[PDB]
């Protein structure tokens, strides 16, 4: 956003720092196909210098198939194709120990009278049974909200109208090897649903494939902590996004960065493994990087640190462990 | 603090506008602290629902530790922690109702105070522990002894912290069972949720004839999850207004500040915690809030907004929150 | 010739009764009085015996007797957690911090006239369904109840199934030392286990935490799956007659068992991966101090030999036994 | 006496019953390269008949890295890299809705005097703190043992001579476009771990991908409920395996058969939710294919099921749920 960029690990480490940057559109026609796995194996749609900005047209989690408050989910959905990717796109020179920075500049809504949507499947949730939750419980009602929406707001109804607040669902890089689906967050990002992923937010992902191999997508008008019945107000969005890269920067789960925070961002089940690794991982950073002794570091987190749940319907739960940036003065 | 003219406990509470009696709950009143919660205990105290009550609170390890040098395996025995002040009873709270607590102060008591955090063998979120059943060594035996005043916590030369005081433990008796200090539950407990301070009114259920307020645990500041074991403990002159609200049906502990509502649910593993949280609030918004069921399961999908209490104790707590704002017709 | 493995028992090698003439007590509904929903040390003891002492105990069903037709309906019948009421206290001459019970299980029979058991799905309570811990918004699954006609013999479950009786206590504990828990709930000091092994010819060690012991014992099951996925097992009224008899100064975290093949450390928590890693590690700690096992050795052995037991994974806590063939104990 | 196979799934629905099966011998060279990933990205390795048996030369969990009691498992392993896996095997007609029968015949460690290996690798095990259970603790004491066996024992030490009752860890399918290491277990089946998939077994995994795809790998010459300290005995072996196909016979999750019992294998975390998986697809298998009402399955396996915890160790634990046999019967 303002001046703190200035003070940001993309801008003092990242190699692409006072480039003019080349600006990409990822169009749907660059991308062709969208994908439902991230891994080495697809084939990459936009090739970049780190530095460079890419203004890419996302489709919402649906991609495109829900456009009727009585369209039913079970019949045009197949769990767990959800969360259409853009991508991969690949930085040059990026390899395996580096670290991709994801700065979003800005999150707008795409299309004439662009509408989000919230929707309830069937077997997918946080308050119901699901394929992982095994229960032998009926699924709750299957549910669909075409909300009309803005730059400044979201239309929920004639009792609620919420500001907008945008941010990407899943934001990722390349596993080594592994192809995970679009649907689980991991140690390379993925469907993390963490609100603060959004304008005037950089993610910092752990390269682990060559070129990186960034994607991108699910984009959300705004959610709540839990994204608790499933879904947030999904909806295709003109992302706006500046890459670049660090080298050499040892990471084993993304990290993010805004105005006010660092956070260090856990996924797992149960939720407080995702949390464990979440302190942990800001321990290890805290140590690191701003000078803290281990355990000084530990015992102030127990009186300092901030948890953001992000998501806790997914395979997999993600949960954000932050610290304010005035207790990381020397 | 306007906002408390527009509050569950000034609208429903039977209290209201009485010139409440203020009663001071000394140590020499007190006479034994408890570590366990239940309908057994002689009572302390007897108070009107709307009276103040001025609690002068011992720390987590009931003075115990005064030292950087002091090793709490040998000074503590898990899980005797937080001492209890109580039980009050309130005249006229009966099965069914709700206790209404609203903390009005809380200051560091004694001459030069000092709060105290530590990292105690085979506790703390970050460790294995008799419940995370590790054969790992324990983390190191540390001890930090903090000064403090009524605006700051003096954490080191690099860090001073703001006082932000809440309490850790604020419960109600069960009806039968006796809960140890250290346990959260439906009846409250050790939750240690930070917005439980000076400017919040906890809502608990009755299910004990005369409520049997329980309260405790006083930390100067506490981070999401309280992570090390510990926050930073202390003793206090904790004063609060205690009213009663007639037959309120809740299964679970809500709170409530200037800006929002809360349901506390405590259990473990945290997502259960976590869900039990929020579907209270579900169920809070549609009895209480006009809302539809499912049009509120979706709309916390997009505001709701989560505390992590405690992720340490027996049981974690979870707070599942909601702005005011939203809750406007 | 087959209760010779007694001999070697750690209750016969180290209970202080070991050799006595036994006083039998018969703990009758009329000297319970009342039954307990709550297990601690301000409930009046109803029986008081001697280390060795054996104890007939006229058990109650899970539901004291409120279900008596497949046309009940439990939401109207039953408040959650109020199920398992139980018999005790018992205290036990002699018993103190530090010590410990042991409970060997003789013989279950089924009480009364044409005695009949009782399975049930509770709304709200089960493994495969959502509920007050695990809360979801999903309607409950169906309200059922199964009348099963029982004897000493097979479990009479339908047309199509009969049941073998392999009978057990659910529900075998002492007292904290200041909590009083629930009769659902179990924790270190027994409770509401549900572990199917807890029958005629085991022998379960608890930890003494109250002075006097305080035994307390309740919930009979006819039979039992691992996991008692719906919620109850065949719950029925019984005859359950016990030797209770003091271990002195055995310092234990959680529960115990023996019988004749194996040995089993406890452990109750949630989740279920932490009373697995309870209930090894208790294991562990457990052939490294009474079986002169080096710990590594213990740990990487049984990660090999060890098997596990899932009794309840129901219950406020779910509960795990972890064993090892008493084979593998010789030196 | 092998009498229970002619009422086994395998035989009665199996395509390939009754063939005289042609018998390949997956042999090292054969192979080329063993796979840490599972998908449908690998070259195919054999192409075979159902029906018909295949003689695998498997390789140990660590790759034969470790070969000395003094050797130090942090310093010569790379998490997650273990279990070195066999395949893709395909088989000819399997796609999308059927399902891979694997019948074990046989299992002998390869190699001349085998041994057999279990380690204690730093931040891996059930009773320790790991990546995912992120703890500051110290990691436990970095152990070997080089365990010397045949096929009738295993020479733990001087004390304890365990009996051989080998079977295979790492047992599946490639899933439709994911690829998913191999030291995880999941609805394709995986780093299971689970005792009973040895001699006398029949093993059922979901065909999501054309060829089915057939992976198999990490040898144990016993293990423990839960494989508590992270590894079993470890061995290579001459694993012989008949393989068959069920055509259209549509599963969630892998499932088992042997002389006694029918066992659905649930694999997530935490525990619980592996265990209500299992125990819920044995339920729906109940009322499928057995004549159950489903609440009376559910009701009687209340009183009759039998629970297998498998691992406690890996990305995902792994539970079987069983019924015995003689319950079955109408
Ligand atoms: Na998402
Ligand atoms: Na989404
Ligand atoms: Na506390
Ligand atoms: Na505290
Ligand atoms: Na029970
Ligand atoms: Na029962
Ligand atoms: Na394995
Ligand atoms: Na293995």
């Amino acid at each position: 956003a303002m001046k703190w960029l200035e003070e940001s690990i993309m801008v003092k480490r990242g190699v692409g720092a006072g480039r003019k940057p080349v600006t990409h559109h990822l169009t749907e026609e660059m991308q062709k196909e969208f994908h439902y796995t991230i891994g080495p194996y697809s084939t990459p749609v936009l090739t970049i210098e780190p530095g460079d900005r890419v203004i890419v047209d996302t489709r919402d989690a649906f991609e495109g198939a829900i456009s009727s408050e009585q369209d039913i989910p079970s019949q045009l959905l197949k769990m767990p194709f959800l969360n259409p990717q853009n991508g991969p796109i690949m930085i040059n020179g990026a390899e395996k120990g580096d670290v991709i920075a994801v700065y979003i500049e800005s999150m707008l809504p795409r299309g004439v009278n662009p509408h989000g949507i919230c929707a309830m499947i069937p077997h997918f949730g946080g308050l119901t049974g699901t394929d992982l939750t095994a229960m032998l419980n009926d699924p709750l009602p299957e549910k669909v909200r075409m909300i009309k929406l803005d730059s400044e707001k979201v239309y929920w109804s004639e009792r609620h109208t919420l500001p907008y607040k945008p941010h990407i669902g899943t934001l990722s890089v390349s596993p080594e090897i592994d192809s995970i689906n679009s649907l689980t967050p991991d140690n390379h990002g993925g469907n993390m649903d963490v609100p603060d992923i959004g304008p005037g937010s950089i993610t910092y992902l752990p390269v682990r494939a060559p070129g990186g191999r960034l994607f991108i997508g699910d984009a959300h008008a705004c959610q709540g902590d839990g994204e608790i019945c499933g879904t947030a107000v999904e909806f295709a969005s003109i992302t706006t996004i500046k890459v670049d890269l660090i080298k050499n920067w040892q990471l084993s789960w993304p990290r993010m960065e805004n105005a006010e925070t660092i956070m260090s961002i856990g996924s797992a089940r149960p939720l407080e493994d995702a949390t464990r690794i979440a302190y942990r991982d800001l321990i290890y950073w805290l140590v690191a990087d701003f000078g803290f002794e281990q355990w000084d570091a530990y015992m102030l987190l127990s009186q300092c640190g901030k948890v953001r749940l992000g998501n806790m319907v997914d395979p997999k739960y993600t949960v954000g462990a932050m610290l304010n940036k005035e207790l990381l003065a020397q």
